[PDB]
Order: C-alpha cells, then structure tokens, then sequence
DNA sequence: ATTATGACGCT
DNA sequence: AGCGTCAT
C-alpha cells in the first residue's frame, strides 16, 4: 500500500524530430517542403532504399526499407532526396551535423542522453522543482500547453481534432492539485510546459519540428511521443498506464519487438502488456531471466528505473558498407581498397570529433560479413587504434582478417566479403 | 539487393 | 574479447 513505490519520481522527456532525414532535406530545399518526400539511399537498384518518409507521402503507404521503384508505384508524385556518396559509400554527415544543432538547443534545458541521430531523452526532475517554485501555487493555463495531448483524456461526458485534444486538456488540468508540489501528475504538467518551450526553441532556431513524450521514465515518454506525431508532445501519466497497456500490444514496447516478446507472448500465451500484471516477479524471472523478468514485472505497471545517461555524444564513431550478391568483394586489391576507403571516412569523421568534443579513440574494431551467413557480422575483431591515419587503419584492419581468406590463391579473396565495417570505439580524453 | 549505423547484454 | 539482440 503506502510503502509500494510507483516510479512517480522522475519527470522524463524524449523528444524525437519528425521525419528527420527529410526535413533535413526540406529545409535545404523548399521545392520538398509540404510534399510528399523520401530519403534514399542509393540509386541504381531499384530506385534506392527509403530511409525516411515524410507524412504526407506515409498517406500513399510510403514506408521506410521500401524500393524508392516501388514507393513510386503508391505515390506516383513522390519526391527523393538521395543521401550523398563519398568515397563509393552513403555519407551521413548533413544529417549528423543536424543532429548536433538539435541536440545542442535540447542541452540549453537539462543535461540529455543522446539516445539516436534524431533523439534524446532529458531527465526534467530538477527543472520542474525550479518552475514550481517559481509558480508559487499558480496554477497552469491551458495556453501553455498548445500542442500537448493527455493520454486516455477525454474521458466519460468532440469531432475535431484540435478539439477533442483541448477537451482532455481542460480535463486534466481541472483535475490537478497545484497547491501540491510533489504531485507526480502536477510534476509531469510542468515538465510538459517546459518540453513545450524546448520544443519552441529547436523549431524557431533550426526550422525542426518534433514530437515528445512527457512521463515518469524513458520507456513510457518513448511510448508517448510516438502516440501522436507529428509536431506534438503526449503526456503518459502514471494513471493512464492501466488502460494504455489494456490493449498494448507487447512489441510495440522498445525491447519487446524481437525474440523476446515473441517467448513472452508464446510461454505466458498472453497479447498485451496489461496482462503481464498477473504473475509474480518470479515467475517472469524463472521464463525470462533475473534482469528481463525484475524489469517486464515492473514496466507492465508503468515502472522502470533506467536513468537517463549525461552522454550527448555517441560512444562510437563506424563507417560500413554492404557488398550484396555479385558486387561482393573477392579479391585482395578489392577489400583493401575498400577498407581504405572506409578508413579514410573514418579518419575524417575522427580527426573532426576530436577537435569538436576533446577525446581521442583508442580501439578500432572490424567486422566483416562473408556470402552465404545470415548473421549481421559473420566476424568482429579489435586492433589498437594509435594514430589517426586512414592508411594505417585500413592496413591494421586488413591485418586482423586476412586469416579469413580461405583462398589459397593470394590475389582471390574467398568466399567474398559481402559487408565491411569499421568502428572506433573506447574513448579517452585528450 | 531491408542499408548504415549505434547501443547494449551475454559469456 | 567476440558474439547476439534489438533497433530503425
Ligand atoms: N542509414 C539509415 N538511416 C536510418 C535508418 N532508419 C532510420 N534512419 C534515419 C532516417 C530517419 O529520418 C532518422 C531518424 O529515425 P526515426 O526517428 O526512427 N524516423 P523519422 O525521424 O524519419 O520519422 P518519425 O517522425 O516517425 O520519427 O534515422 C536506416 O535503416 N539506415
Ligand atoms: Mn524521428
Ligand atoms: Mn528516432
């Protein structure tokens, strides 16, 4: 009863921009603003892949992984921006250097952990003890939150989107003790005025827009956000979980999605995440494992404890490139030129982070695929990483696999590569 | 020929 | 250390 904690003492947010790739490309070219629009990468085969799909072109079914050939057959006016090639490869900088405008104003508010190319989770918790004093009791007007729906509101006692959202609106603020400080529902209304002023600011200094989530943790502000893109924010409060998870399909929870929640769904015969409520810790322990059964055990109630990191940058800075069927590299002079054009991406991508953040890798780690295995890396082995030099990485990476070439002639590469990829890892700072 | 990455758990 | 999982 009273001594049963429920995860009510964080405020986090996740704020994740809208169709990323392309409004990048939208505001680059106002021709693609209010169209519908992809992001490809690559051409000659098929049209190239779709990696990002604005929300007029998802009305004809555009989605991500399609042909842009095929996406042309459901939207026949469809407009492609194509990523740039460098070096033979896909170059994603435009977009990481976007990021990183996104994720500097996201840094103005709180300390945030860059979660993605495109989002970032931010722990409010202390921000809205500051707003709430500063409130002094005043409570919150529906105007400052414009864009802001409550999940599961409106509810009991209306044909317009807007208004159905500002019903729910006026629901829940009618409903929330301000006099209270340490409210959770009151703490999560401030934190949602708060992701509206981020908000405000990332679209005014970048020309971005986003959605977010407001709640008590990182995968229920994950949820939320997603609960009503574009160009909105959703709060999921503690309460609204029961209902929400009622008809919650297990996989659309992050983590859920692969082979652990289909042996969730299959051992437990169970569809939706409300259900797992009704067995004990142990139980889902004694199918699931110590780690996977303590967290399903508390997220089906809306609790979780995984902080927000401080990490604004990511952990590891990789170049890869796919070599599929007959393009697949089967001689010696193929994967070394390849391997050094990947270093040499690699290398500039480096030498740029360490002027920017004051840190410097020191492991280089390669991973290969070889034709005919399935898996994702057939082959992942390490290498000190002394110097930033695209000739002597690529020299050391080859160093590290050429025990793979079962040819026994020295110039054949077999069986082909159909995959390189090379990763700096283990930061240090200089 | 669902590509380019990136985080993270496991042993 | 190297592999597997989930992601998108
Ligand atoms: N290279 C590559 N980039 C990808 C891939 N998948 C996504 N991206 C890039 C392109 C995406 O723009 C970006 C962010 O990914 P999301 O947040 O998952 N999707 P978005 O922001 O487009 O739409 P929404 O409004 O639904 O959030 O990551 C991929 O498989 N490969
Ligand atoms: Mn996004
Ligand atoms: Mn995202």
């Amino acid at each position: 009863g009273p001594h049963m904690a429920t995860g009510q003492d964080r405020v986090v947010a996740l704020v994740d921009m809208d169709c990323f790739f392309v409004q990048v490309e939208q505001r680059q070219n106002p021709h693609l603003r209010n169209k519908p629009c992809a992001v490809v990468q690559y051409k000659s085969w098929k049209g190239g892949g779709i990696i990002a799909v604005s929300y007029e072109a998802r009305a004809f079914g555009v989605t991500r992984s399609m042909w842009a050939d095929d996406a042309k057959k459901l939207c026949p006016d469809l407009l492609l921006a194509q990523v740039r090639e460098s070096r033979g490869k896909a170059n994603l900088t435009k977009y990481r250097e976007a990021s990183v405008e996104v994720m500097e104003i996201m840094s103005r508010f709180a300390v945030i952990e860059r979660a993605s190319i495109d989002e970032a989770y931010v722990d409010l918790t202390s921000a809205v003890q500051e707003r709430l004093q500063k409130l002094q009791g005043q409570p919150i007007s529906a105007d400052l939150l414009p864009s802001t729906y409550i999940e599961g509101l409106p509810q009991g006692p209306t044909v317009q989107k807007e208004g159905m959202r500002k019903q729910g609106l006026f629901q829940w603020l009618d409903s929330l003790q301000i006099d209270n400080l340490t409210s959770p529902d009151l703490q999560l209304t401030v934190g949602a005025v708060i992701v509206e002023e981020m908000r405000a600011a990332i679209e005014r200094e970048t020309g971005f827009q986003c959605s977010a989530g407001i709640s008590h943790n990182k995968v229920l502000a994950k949820l939320a956000c997603g609960l009503n893109k574009p160009n909105r924010q959703t709060l999921v409060s503690h309460g609204s979980v029961p209902q929400l998870f009622s008809q919650m399909p297990i996989r659309k929870i992050r983590s859920l999605g692969g082979k652990l929640g289909a042996s969730v769904i299959e051992i437990l015969g169970i569809e939706y995440m409300g259900e797992l409520t009704q067995f004990t810790e142990s139980q889902l322990q004694s199918h699931f494992g110590e780690k996977n059964g303590s967290w399903l055990y508390a997220m089906c109630r809306g609790i979780e404890h995984d902080p927000v990191k401080p990490r604004q940058l990511p952990k590891t800075i990789g170049c890869s490139k796919n070599f599929p069927g007959k393009t697949a590299l089967a001689t010696r002079e193929q994967v070394q030129w390849w391997l050094l054009q990947l270093a040499q991406e690699l290398e500039e991508r480096l030498t740029k982070d360490r002027n920017d953040n004051d840190r410097v890798a020191t492991q280089l780690v390669v991973s290969i695929r070889v034709q005919g295995d399935k898996r994702l890396s057939s082959l992942r082995r390490c290498c000190a990483l002394t110097r930033y030099d695209a000739h002597k990485m690529s020299h050391d990476a080859f160093t590290v696999i050429k025990n793979c070439n079962t040819s026994g002639i020295q110039t054949e590469w077999s069986p082909p590569l159909t995959m390189l990829f090379l990763c700096a890892t283990k930061f240090s700072a200089s």
